[PDB]
């Protein structure tokens, strides 16, 4: 069936949508190509429509059906509970989009007697009621990116698809404690989720040692949320219903996927019909557990099919890598088409086609990748890394433009060990605090899912539980992730890293000149710039 | 062992306490009699500490053996897991008493890196150190009661026990999610905190009904945190330790047990040392959910050991209720004596003798008793009253000073059905809603917990989906219900209930003036003033 049919109306803004970096001079200091990077906006609505729209043809054969009953087998050995209406309240983020009933966020997560009689409505009505499809709004989403001259230039606007504020806690009700559990023991240690970045290099690392002569490979579904398919969402549902659950969370999340996951009309900001989905919903709270499990069932069915020796995988939604033993090089690339082969027959078609690769550092999943650099004793120490184009425009658009969240603080700690954040960010921004007198104001920051209020001053500390004390001695960094970032802060018009590196030697010298906790912070965070 | 063991220091208080209700017309318009209006003070402190402080000797037998070995079993069925820092978080409550390390409970719930990051270091301690007793603060409560002429006249004040924020937070991550469904599992439909109010009452009347000649009883223990001892939290322990969790987890949870549950020192809010525990925290995560599991297993133990016929329990802390089948008046009441004296062999004597009765109504468990009314159509409608003295001093003294906590709007929906809550708390404090137009301002009310925010508009609502329809319409309450009433009136210097019926009149009149969701609170709050 069609993904998406459509009506005409148009995905429509609801407050002013800017798409142009503004000229600043702080932001200049940073990046000096300010024209390539630029922020989606519902302009580009109708070009993503068209991508995302397409019918779903989908075969299955006895390794889906195979690896279907595996992973059922372990989710009988979950179990999971109801959480109350205050539980999924205290649960709710912060800064989620209000109801269209009265009452938003804030009033959710202080328990007001409006937002708490609101929410026991609507879950009695989804006991209730297990057939009428519930409403949902979809909406551009406001991104920032760097231009792509080898291609499409600038990217559409990604779209996002969410039912109410009241609906959205119910689902926490009926499946928080489902999807924070069953994915890691279906799974196993191919749950990404469960990995924090250098936790996850670890087990990528281990995986590729442990082959005689390794061979890896990332893929990613073109599409994939329209890639989901209504036998795919009852499927996950079935898997969910295997958890030994209470009676009403049973009902709930079978209403649930009648009324909302399978699909369901798309209203925009306008109150508009824009049409119907038949595919997955970006803005629920299955979205990532759903997406994890299809990808791992076809995935592991397709690495079947293609007779893969010894496969380990690495599954974050539609992000998975496979590393295997080789079979030779003409043998893997065969086996590799016949890999994507069945992944498209299963409906996951990729965006490119993948490759196999012998080198680790060369594969990249999740827009990210492994590299290797050495610590004080000069021994090898592996860590996450990325292209840091997208993490630098951001960090200039965010320079020129308070903004709610401080994405650039949350790729210092993130990728605290990289060249790039430990080079460029730690001393741009940190640069800027101190000119500012702010080093003490905490910062609301985004990351994994929830929002932190940081205070810079505590960075040493976060960085050294995340990643380690060798976070701030880490150095000979591969050629390949020197040349990456050189390139970029080129294309980027940023100044090249021995200006950083003298930029960096200020800044440390005037936060060791504050002494407590400043001078803390000009010892580890910048101990690199030294001598 | 002593229960405790004091070094001299006094139990000092970290703000200003009030212990008269000062003179004041709208508070005089409730009641009369201030001076019967009370809270307690830390000046009466010492009074308390002499209370709670007594050896405890205890001797265990095949009952209990044989109660404490079905307990394991059905504990052995429970699966648990550890919350991460952030869930923890996000349910610690908003008023809880700041951390001594610098953040509050704001911090904690707005994940400060400065909250989380102490957070972290204090569970990496519970899971490295599991014999450090952990520090905790002791002070007194101030709470508002009526003088007792015939005794003691004014109580002293109670104490609580409890170890810094930090380590509350870490309390959830490893027990949060065991004492909200173990105590459910192992106990079934006796335990008591599974109920609202109506359903207690159903719970209380069908098990009345079921019994040939029903005979039953309350029990309370006499300073009960102070008579559990290390054995008894060393058996919640082992109870705890039966469910599957994960491996941290039950590292914590044995660490907890060892250094903060089964006792340790007590600082008051000076820092001065007070003293030495040696019984149950009142301030601790496990409080409840360990007080329930030993009252049950006691009074389990020795509902045997008195060979009571059909024995039914309810259980709400150290609040038990016994319903059970009558061998006869003279039988009975030498049951009752053995029943006694073997919760005195457990260790946890009563306040006062129990007292067989052959009228549920005179029951009082958590100071509260099943009465019964009739509804619309005339049918009998039992409901969960109490006596008003306590609910109507508060109110008193919640008018005349401006309260952090609306305990009065606590007891209106909570007692909703009662004839004390509907023609006297609703009636006062609508009225003095209407008369400062605050009828839309939201109010915190502690309920089950929780704190909410309450717009007074909400009520109806609130208590339909509570109570249900019939809580505006009961009639032809009972003698003994109607007497307790007028006469806690007439020793309180409250008006008699036809003055409430008038000022009510007029009160519903104005409501419905309004229009909207005033008129709604008029017709159904009030309806009962009518003709
Ligand atoms: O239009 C879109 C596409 C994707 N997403 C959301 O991006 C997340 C995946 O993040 P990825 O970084 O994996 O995106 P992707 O490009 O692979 O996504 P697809 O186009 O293949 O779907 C998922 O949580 C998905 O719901 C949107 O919110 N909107
Ligand atoms: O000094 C005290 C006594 C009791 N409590 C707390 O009161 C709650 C029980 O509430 P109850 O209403 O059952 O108190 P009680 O008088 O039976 O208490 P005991 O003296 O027998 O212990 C329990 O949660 C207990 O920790 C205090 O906080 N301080
Ligand atoms: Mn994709
Ligand atoms: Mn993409
Ligand atoms: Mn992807
Ligand atoms: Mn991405
Ligand atoms: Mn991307
Ligand atoms: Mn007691
Ligand atoms: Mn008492
Ligand atoms: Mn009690
Ligand atoms: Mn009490
Ligand atoms: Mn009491």
């Amino acid at each position: 069936s069609m993904s998406y049919t459509w009506t005409g109306a148009l995905i429509t803004p609801c407050a002013a949508e800017e798409s142009k970096l503004p000229i600043n001079a702080l932001s200049n200091s940073l990046l000096r190509h300010h024209n390539m990077v630029y922020a989606t906006t519902s302009r580009s609505a109708g070009l993503r429509q068209k991508k995302v729209t397409f019918d779903r043809l989908q075969v299955l054969d006895d390794h889906y059906r195979d690896v279907l009953k595996e992973m059922k087998a372990k989710a009988s050995t979950v179990k999971a509970k109801l959480l109350s209406v205050e539980e999924a309240c205290k649960l709710t983020p912060p800064h989620s989009a209000k109801s269209k009933f009265g009452y938003g966020a804030k009033d959710v997560r202080n328990l007001s007697s409006k937002a708490v009689n609101h929410i026991h409505s609507v879950w009695k009505d989804l006991l209730e009621d297990t057939v009428t499809p519930i409403d949902t709004t979809i909406m551009a989403k406001n991104e920032v990116f760097c231009v792509q001259p080898e291609k499409g230039g600038r990217k559409p606007a990604r779209l996002i698809v969410f039912p109410d504020l009241g609906v959205r806690v119910c689902e926490k009700m009926a499946l928080y404690d489902v999807v924070s559990t069953l994915p890691q023991v279906v799974m196993g240690s191919s749950y990404g989720f469960q990995y924090s970045p250098g936790q996850r290099v670890e087990f990528l690392v281990n995986t590729w040692k442990s082959k005689k002569n390794p061979m890896g490979f990332s893929y990613d579904t073109r599409c994939f949320d329209s890639t989901v398919t209504e036998n795919d969402i009852r499927v996950e549902e079935s898997i969910y219903q295997c958890c030994d659950l209470a009676p009403e969370a049973r009902q709930a999340i079978k209403s649930l996927t009648e009324r909302l996951y399978i699909g369901g009309p798309l209203t925009n900001s306008k109150g508009q019909n824009c049409g119907y989905r038949r595919c997955r919903a970006s803005g629920v709270l299955t979205t990532s557990c759903g997406n994890t499990l299809t990808c791992y069932l076809k995935a592991s069915a397709a690495c079947r099919a293609a007779k893969l020796q010894d496969c380990t995988m690495l599954v974050n939604g539609d992000d998975l890598v496979v590393i295997c033993e080789s079979a030779g090089t003409q043998e893997d690339a065969a086996s590799l088409r016949v890999f994507t082969e069945a992944m498209t027959r299963y409906s996951a078609p990729p965006g490119d086609p993948p490759q196999p690769e012998y080198d680790l550092e060369l594969i990249t999943s999740c827009s990210s990748n492994v590299s290797v650099a050495h610590d004080a004793s000069g021994k090898r120490v592996y860590y996450l890394t990325r292209d840091p184009t997208t993490p630098l425009a951001r960090a200039a658009w965010e320079t020129a433009r308070h903004t709610p969240v401080n994405s650039w603080l949350g790729n210092i700690i993130m990728y605290a060990p990289t060249l790039w954040a430990r080079m460029i960010l730690m001393t741009h921004f940190f640069s800027i605090l101190l000119a500012q007198e702010q080093l003490e104001k905490a910062l609301d920051c985004q990351i994994y899912g929830a929002c932190y209020s940081i205070e810079p001053l505590d960075l040493p500390q976060i960085i050294e539980r995340l990643h380690g004390l060798s976070a701030f001695s880490l150095h000979s960094y591969s050629p390949g992730e020197i040349n990456r970032v050189a390139s970029c802060l080129r294309k980027l018009g940023v100044p090249p890293l021995r200006v950083w590196r003298h930029r960096a030697r200020s800044v440390r010298a005037r936060l060791l000149s504050q002494g407590g906790r400043a001078a803390t912070c000009g010892k580890y965070l910048f101990n690199w710039a030294v001598k």
